[PDB]
């Protein structure tokens, strides 16, 4: 693509009324709460205008905003962290800026420079500063969005475009910093995307289906939807998570195996980097490939399966215990198995993201 | 009294700035210049608000709504004609009502009575009515939205939205009465909808990533795009538009068809409408079948095609003479066989829309 919007920008224009931020232990649900700024940067026919950080308001738009006709709209979710010393860094931005201009171009949005976006958010999350948490396993929650704009009917490439960040203080996924495994409904009637479509992309598009999904997982007695995909049943992610299996394979390996990017499943950050640190330590076989349920099944029996888990940015690492398919519960050992791997995992990252061992994949401030 | 706004139309709020109608200069562009008043309702914990006919103006929605994270949006389209004596009309609106609440459903939005909105959109129509062209072919594009508006970014239910209707003057489609052949690029590599997915729902999440798909079927000089779907290469729609055949199958049979509603396509009020026309004269045979891009291939050379159009508000009975699939450019002999069947289905749908000849599908004013 070209390329603009810039470093400098259209200053910035201070809150007169900060709101009280949540206290000790007590408040957030996630996303419910927000901070005193928030980012907007508008584009049109002149191209990019100058970025603002301006107190936190509503939006004003046409009626016939692409945006709401024809959901020309993606965000991302990341998250900063904050380590008492008071720093605070952000866990490899830098793909989620990759993901949100390959979002961009499937929808025909305006290109944006991945780099000075995230000096932008560097500078707003600076002005909310105290907004980020220090608590155990809490964190500031980051929510850049780009939607279409035109105020015309027609389906079309927008000449007009939106892009605005808001941030959320969020608590510690697990009451008090423990970890609790979920139940997962799986069922072949529910179909979250289909190869040649845009699973792979983080489109608004991809999530407004699932709510009722979501609902039904919930009236079954589960907790989230484990998205099955194709006669074969194979498992794509669960809920906002990429999904893994630890278990010895079928040829007698112990490995840790995941879906492969097939054009189906969000190319997760946090799986990115458990693929990743997995490989760096070379201690069992790590790949990406097709997973079935009739290989879990015959896995569970003859007690190969170790730990099975969800992998996100809301919950980086999320044991799983329960699978309801086909009307019958299956056991996941999980939590009988440690969970040894995802303790693991989890406490390298809590050193990564909150400082106490420095790492590239951590941005500053 | 219901769960349910009433025409109860919380007063109307008539516009103290009128915009300029389409001057003489007669530019109808589709869906790019609006009315002065359009429809309202709020729904939240306590329900449903009033109605309300307010001037045209923007919407102000909190940076977290859920229409623009998660596409809890939808939408219909629908006519209203106005005839020589002058009386407006709405075509069959019952089965967009249908419609929009089998849409609302799916996306767990709030239910509302059917036959209240339809009053209230009737009483919209009216105070713009001098809006409503009457030159031949010309009609007012009617369009509903309901949207998800909670301000939180959890995937959920959401607990407040927003109900609103624009209205559009819209010109000839093609202003010279004669009907002008659409070519349509029909290429595999892009998939619209899926066996349990939403493609049966007026959602704005199926339209946004069509469009850089328009883009190359124009790039490689087609008008639109026939969407198929299958290793069997089905078709199932064609741009905004449910797609018909008329040929002798291979029993020698001579037949009109189109794809069934299996979940895949938009069940097209037009498209019933001509089901429901074809079937009442009982000239030929009528039926809801898959057709394939193989059957096609083999009629166009058995020369058993007669005419191939596609059905839509936009474009109620639009013929196709090409259709490109892989670099195979077929031609359909549609226009020479002087489309018979779609002006006869044009003739017929003219003369009840305006009013020509009384019918139960035209609903007063
Ligand atoms: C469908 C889906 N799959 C996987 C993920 C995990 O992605 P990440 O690790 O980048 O948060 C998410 C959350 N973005 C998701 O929404
Ligand atoms: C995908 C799609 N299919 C079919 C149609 C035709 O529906 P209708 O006849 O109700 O306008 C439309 C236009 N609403 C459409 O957008
Ligand atoms: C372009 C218009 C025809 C569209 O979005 C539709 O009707 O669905």
């Amino acid at each position: 693509a070209s390329s603009s919007f810039k470093a400098a920008d259209l200053q910035l224009e201070m809150t007169q009324k900060p709101h009280k931020k949540p206290g000790p232990g007590e408040p957030l649900v996630f996303g419910k709460t927000f901070t005193d700024h928030m980012l907007m940067v508008e584009w049109n026919d002149k191209g990019w205008g100058q970025p603002r950080i301006q107190p936190f308001q509503n939006l004003t738009l046409h009626p016939a905003s692409s945006s709401l006709h024809y959901s020309l709209q993606l965000f991302e979710g990341m998250k900063a962290f904050k380590g008492k010393d008071q720093q605070v860094r952000l866990f490899r931005p830098w793909l989620n800026m990759d993901r949100m201009l390959r979002s961009a171009m499937r929808l025909c949005l305006p290109s944006f420079d991945k780099l000075e976006l995230l000096e932008c958010i560097r500078r707003l999350i600076e002005v909310d500063k105290d907004w980020v948490p220090d608590a155990a396993g809490t964190s500031l929650y980051v929510r850049p969005v780009l939607i279409g704009n035109e105020p015309s009917l027609g389906v079309s490439q927008p000449r007009r475009a939106l892009l605005f960040v808001i941030l959320c203080p969020v608590g510690a996924y697990f009451p008090g910093g423990s970890v609790t495994p979920v139940s997962l409904l799986a069922d072949p009637a529910f179909i979250r995307a289909w190869v040649g479509g845009v699973g792979n992309y983080k489109l608004g598009g991809n999530y407004g289906p699932t709510v009722l999904v979501q609902q039904e997982a919930l009236k079954r007695g589960c907790e989230q939807v484990l998205w099955l995909y194709g006669p074969d049943h194979q498992l794509t992610e669960v809920g906002t998570m990429n999904i893994f299996v630890y278990w010895t394979h079928e040829d007698g390996v112990l490995e840790l195996v995941t879906p492969p990017l097939n054009g189906v499943i969000l190319p997760g950050v946090v799986r990115q980097s458990l693929l990743d640190m997995a490989q760096t330590w070379g201690e069992f076989r790590v790949v990406e490939r097709t997973i079935t349920m009739k290989q879990l099944l015959r896995a569970l029996e003859e007690g190969r399966v170790r730990e099975v888990f969800g992998s996100g940015t809301a919950c980086q690492v999320c044991p799983v215990h329960r699978i309801l398919y086909k009307d019958r519960n299956l056991h996941i050992p999980t939590m009988e198995n440690g969970p040894e791997l995802i303790l693991r995992f989890q406490k390298e990252l809590k050193e990564i993201q909150y400082g106490i061992r420095a790492h590239e994949w951590m941005f500053p401030v």
